[PDB]
């Protein structure tokens, strides 16, 4: 009955994750997409050699940190190598196991479109087991450490932060990883003029890039609708309103972009797509579908002005947008959450939208100097030890080196 | 219990129409692969669109137009906007609102290949809009507007009209539309030579478009299948029956193309895959997996004949063979129903095969009329005020323009 | 109650069977990639075929064969044509069957990758029916025959031996039928040197073969978790499993590639990581995770030994090192249920580790014996009335030929 129940809950629940691993798949073809064709070898390859490092640090440490059993609401103290995990009366053990692992994944993916083209492969690899053995799975316990382990709660959720999907814990986090990376990595060789003026380099392959957008809203279906965590009515309202705040987000894309350049520029309608996604993950089970249509109008403007910002006032050369979709959109999906959520989910104290919307800034401000902080520290260490670009004959040349025997 | 079985049912109908969904990538990629390499571009920027598009008119008037409070059998006059979807009493609410409105891009997403190369944006985007408001859902109301809202009905189903997953209501609405477009915006530039004879343009990514044959034939699994709205043993068979038409088309058709071209060539062999799929979406619930491998033979073959007639006689240049597979495809399916279906299924007043083949007969001569009947006015008029065709340098040049800077 | 169990069980088969479905798209993408250039119309096109092919051979005798009323325990005598499915108490039916008959395409398409390239059409369709017809079913009925039929057994299986998902049944039985048909059609032209040295030929699309190897991997979670056949907590358990084989397979790849060649070569690292999801095959639902890693581990790095020894010590040309991913990664996974399998799951009748490796050594034997002995034999006879190779003026333009008109 019951029982019945709680099976049911495991075939979604394990469903949705194998959906979101397959955004794996989606973010290897975006990126490969985005990239100049003669870097889409170390790109395709990046991607999936995160994969493999993702699984095994949050197998071995990660989900622990994030889930297991809290000290003072700061990081998780037990349930690394999954021990025990069995015996936790939470009813739905490996599938939930597993649905975080693909989100680690996720988080961690990011970073390879964000440094594509000039970072080497072991700041690739390093960032990777760095960002899902320490920042994403403690920042999660802040934020998601209430969810697993009986009676206990993360510092961040205990002051009432929402974010149902992570749009923050996920996207954000990843994005500020990200952009800490993409600055001390420095900008691909020719993207500046000495004038400071910008050169568009690479996406060789739109329809690659497109199939990837495709990918990648497929998998945000599983990303919203499997964070139900049990199957009910509600999963059709999540799904719908994943779509809604995509469509959306495109639709205002297309219609900002003509008016403002006189053609549709592809790549700046997908960064609208998937900053759309993203901003919806933190909301798409509280919020109406007009509201999921309102949130993807915004975002999509405002995502596509981030870009724009990022590129050419700070001069971050980010070659898939990766700060904008995950950073940028990650924030303003988090900060909707007290604009738009139905008012019984609010969890800020008093109960008002004003006091959601400063807890929900204080989670913002906070991933950002955890996320951000400790990447620009972790690659000016690594730095120290070894080179985190390539040369610039590689760089021109192309990483695709030793398949050309 | 029923809750229970309630909840089972959104689960299976909201996988298959996220099934149904990556069809839309499956379409961008088969078309990319059709197309000449300077198009592909376009192409799939035209897909991506279009879902954008189809999403949000089938949100915020479609669905109510198809599925709403029926006006006389005629049309649908409330759930605008979703309005209040939750509080109908049919079960699965927003579930099957999103099913039906990756139906409805899917109908709407077969006009891009039809006119693929030659035609300028608008009138793709103008046409996806136009299909999505008014000719799909009304068509779909007389079919099907007996589905979601209580005690009522279309006028076709009234008269004992069947579509299982929509033959007609989906594939050959979509293909009369896509062949009226196809029509008005004219062959491409180099198709027909002065002496009457075809040239073989495109197919350039045989393996991108085999790519595509394989997501939508996955997908057509969820088409079929998530039609039955529950789960039941008879999910099985539904995707047994899919599976085996595709099959048997597929065989027919490398059968009877070496027969009589003395080769295998690959732009029919699909052709031939998809219009068994098309045609066994009439019927894939009611019918036997013999029956289904009939279907498929007798599509196969059927298809192939007339996409050649299409092209030769009646000199539509079709670049995807959309007419073919979807508008052909369908109408054979769709008159397949009286031939195979188990007797229980019938609809007909008077119980027979012979009757429900002439109410099948009826509702595919409705759909035709309809759709490619509005389809050409429609065309007619926005030819009056923005021409249909882009200019021919450009076609010789390559839609790809702009992603030259 | 019992009802509702049943339904979430065909839910669960059929959503996993159409993932397994995607594998076949996956092998698609995998050996386009791997292959060179010019070949890559042939090897999609054999693919699609094969599918075709092998849906209609399985439907009409192999489920018969391998499920149907056993004769000795030798060979299944009914369920032809699926006649009578419904009739049985089994309770999974037409599910079931479809489930199977993927599992049997999945078999049946390793053979293309191993003759790619230099091997003629009809040896692949050929091939293709021959392993549906006769060695795939008749071991199936060998090692599986109890599942289905009420009160039998197949005689491998009643002497103990275990395969969960088909490390056997489908990876080692496919990839042994593949190595004979290797051996018969001979290397490609230009693959080894006067002096005895192995050429690299192809792997021109290696993001395409990073995209296969993400969906051969999605598709083995279906391949792995539907071989539960019901919907349990242990869902989870078996998908989590195979992800970690997965994952330990590439990183003990990574590790063991460059400390022996000094750099990460694509080719090795994909066959490290499918070579462990078909060894977890056998065992996933009865190990832990972390024997899983282990597993994964041993896999990777004999897998990659192997691929080097039939290339370069047998000189067997696999094109895409499909006998060391499915024959050679098949034992290893079969063998490693006697080490690691929880003592419970063991059917060797004194219950020992010892005697279960013995019996799975049998199993193992019996395979190669089996399919590779009567593969040696069907391409041989077929050599005498068809070349099983094409001529080498075919073979260095490439076998993309017809699509130059
Ligand atoms: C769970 C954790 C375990 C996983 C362990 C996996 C083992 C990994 C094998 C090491 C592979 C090293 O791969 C190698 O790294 C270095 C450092 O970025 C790259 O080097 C690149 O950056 C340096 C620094 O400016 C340049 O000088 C060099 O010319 C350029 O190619 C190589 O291009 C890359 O080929
Ligand atoms: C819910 C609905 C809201 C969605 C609104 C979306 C806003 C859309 C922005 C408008 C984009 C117009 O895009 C533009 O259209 C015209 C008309 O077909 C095309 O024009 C093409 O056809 C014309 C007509 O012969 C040719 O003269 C022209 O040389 C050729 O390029 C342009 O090539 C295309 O770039
Ligand atoms: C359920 C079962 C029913 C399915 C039936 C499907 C019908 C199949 C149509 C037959 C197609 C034959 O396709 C053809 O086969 C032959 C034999 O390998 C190939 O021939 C190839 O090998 C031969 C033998 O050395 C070479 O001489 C030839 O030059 C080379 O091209 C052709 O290249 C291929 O085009
Ligand atoms: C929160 C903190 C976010 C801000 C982080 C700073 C971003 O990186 C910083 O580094 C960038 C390197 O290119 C920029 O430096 C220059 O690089 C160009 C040549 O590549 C040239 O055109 C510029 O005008 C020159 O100033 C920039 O000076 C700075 O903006
Ligand atoms: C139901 C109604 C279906 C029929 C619709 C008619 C289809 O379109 C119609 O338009 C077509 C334009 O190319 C054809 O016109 C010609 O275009 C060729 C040069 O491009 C040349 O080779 C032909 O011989 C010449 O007649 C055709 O004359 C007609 O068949
Ligand atoms: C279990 C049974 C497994 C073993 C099966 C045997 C595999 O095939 C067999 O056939 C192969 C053809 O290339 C090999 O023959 C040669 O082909 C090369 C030129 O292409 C040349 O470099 C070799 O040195 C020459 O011996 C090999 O002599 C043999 O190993
Ligand atoms: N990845
Ligand atoms: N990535
Ligand atoms: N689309
Ligand atoms: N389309
Ligand atoms: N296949
Ligand atoms: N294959």
């Amino acid at each position: 009955m019951e029982n019945i129940q709680i099976n049911i809950n495991h075939l979604w629940v394990i469903m949705a994750a194998c959906m979101v691993f397959l955004m794996q798949l989606g973010f290897t073809s975006y990126e490969t997409g985005f990239s100049q064709s003669k870097n889409a070898i170390s790109i395709a390859l990046r991607n999936l050699v995160d994969t493999l490092i993702s699984s095994l640090v949050f197998f071995s440490v990660g989900f622990g940190f994030m889930f297991g059993k809290s000290y003072m609401g700061l990081i998780g103290i037990d349930l690394f190598f999954a021990n025990d995990l069995a015996l936790h009366p939470n009813t739905l053990s490996y599938s939930f196991f597993f649905f975080q692992m693909v989100f680690a994944s996720t988080a961690a993916t990011i970073l390879t479109g964000a440094i594509a083209e000039r970072s080497g492969f072991i700041p690739n690899i390093a960032g990777t087991a760095f960002i899902v053995a320490i920042i994403y799975p403690i920042f999660g316990h802040w934020a998601w450490g209430n969810l697993f382990s009986p009676d206990q709660t993360g510092w961040l959720k205990e002051l009432g932060f929402i974010d149902f999907a992570g749009a923050t814990v996920v996207h954000s986090i990843g994005g500020w990883f990200a952009m800490a990376a993409a600055i001390m990595v420095g900008p691909r060789i020719d993207k500046y003029n000495p004038d400071g003026s910008s050169n568009r380099i690479g996406l060789h392959n739109v329809p690659l890039a497109t199939l990837g957008t495709f990918f990648l809203w497929f998998g945000w279906f599983g990303f919203n609708g499997g964070s139900l965590l049990r199957v009910s009515v509600n999963i059709g309202l999540v799904i719908l309103n994943t779509n809604m705040a995509a469509a959306s987000a495109g639709v205002s894309a297309l219609i900002f972009i003509y008016a403002t350049r006189k053609r549709i520029e592809a790549g700046s309608l997908f960064t609208a797509i998937l900053a759309g996604l993203v901003a919806i993950t933190a909301s798409s089970n509280m919020v109406t579908p007009v509201s999921a249509v309102a949130i993807g109008l915004i975002t999509g403007i405002l995502a596509i002005i981030a870009e724009g910002f990022i590129e050419k006032t700070l001069k971050i050369d980010d070659p898939v947008s990766a700060i904008a979709v995950h950073g940028v959109g990650g924030v303003i999906g988090t900060l909707c959450v007290a604009i738009f959520a139905q008012k019984s989910y609010l969890l800020a104290e008093n109960g008002s939208r004003m006091h959601q919307l400063g807890i929900q800034a204080l989670g913002v401000i906070v991933a950002f100097s955890w996320s951000f902080g400790l990447g620009m520290l972790f690659f000016l260490c690594l730095k120290k030890v070894k080179r985190l670009r390539v040369t610039p004959e590689e760089e021109k040349r192309g990483l695709n080196v030793a398949e050309a025997a």
